[PDB]
């Protein structure tokens, strides 16, 4: 038995299935009431959904799916023919998150790519047949947003107008990843305060939109 798992059982057990948004709650209010987890949360996710509405991306690129929860709240917003590709490196992880995906009912919006994204991302155009992408969410590993970045402006996935929208920028923080976007020509930044998911220290997401190069 892992937290999880707890997770994804709980789901099962009370969220109308092909019902995104009961998933949501399923998950919030477990984490919010049994045992908090590191999911984006609903305050947070509030304000990726506004964005994502705002932006209506073809193709996102999520970087940490954990256990699923931003991959359905974004997912059940995208438009037909839309798709999510998201990175997870523990396989744990990524399974619970197909059968989150499954349950929700959006498992054909969604591919889970299974590995570091370090090494998945130089991949993607052979294997996935990207060419760019419109949207990036990234919540991985706060050491990788700054390397990751730069790695998918030089692997030539990002256009003019790209959308990188990265969380935890305050908690745990990503300090370099913020003094990069916010102190280069190439990123219009915008920073979101909100709240850390179920509580209430103060955390936010930054979007930095590519510009293009320089
Ligand atoms: C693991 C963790 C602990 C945090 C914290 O301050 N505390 C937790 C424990 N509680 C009890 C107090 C407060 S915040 C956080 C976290 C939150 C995310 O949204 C993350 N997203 C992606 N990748 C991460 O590693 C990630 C970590
Ligand atoms: N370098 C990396 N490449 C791919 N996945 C990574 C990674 N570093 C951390 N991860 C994974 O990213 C996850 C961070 S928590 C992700 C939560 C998710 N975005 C949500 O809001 O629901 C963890 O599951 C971790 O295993
Ligand atoms: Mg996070």
């Amino acid at each position: 038995d892992t937290k999880e798992q707890r997770i994804l059982r709980y789901v099962q057990q009370n969220a109308k299935p092909g019902d995104p948004q009961s998933v949501l709650e399923a998950i919030d209010t477990y984490c919010t009431q049994k045992e908090w987890a590191m999911n984006v949360g609903d305050a947070k996710g509030q304000i990726m959904d506004a964005v994502i509405r705002e932006y209506s991306p073809s193709l996102v690129l999520e970087l940490g799916a954990y256990c699923g929860y931003s991959a359905v709240r974004m997912a059940r917003l995208l438009q037909p023919g839309a798709r999510l590709l998201t990175m997870e490196i523990n396989p744990d992880c990524a399974a619970i998150t197909q059968q989150m995906l499954n349950f929700a009912g959006l498992q054909d919006k969604v591919t889970i790519l299974n590995g570091a994204s370090q090494d998945l991302i130089p991949q993607l155009k052979k294997k996935y047949d990207v060419d760019t992408l419109d949207m990036v969410f990234l919540d991985h590993w706060k050491d990788r947003y700054l390397p990751d970045t730069l790695l998918l402006e030089k692997c030539g996935l990002l256009r003019k107008g790209t959308v990188l929208l990265a969380d935890n920028v305050i908690v745990p923080g990503t300090p370099d990843f913020l003094a990069y976007v916010r102190g280069s020509s190439s990123f219009e930044c915008t920073h979101y305060s909100s709240y850390l998911e179920y509580m209430k220290v103060v955390d936010g997401l930054e979007k930095a939109i590519y510009q293009g190069p320089s």
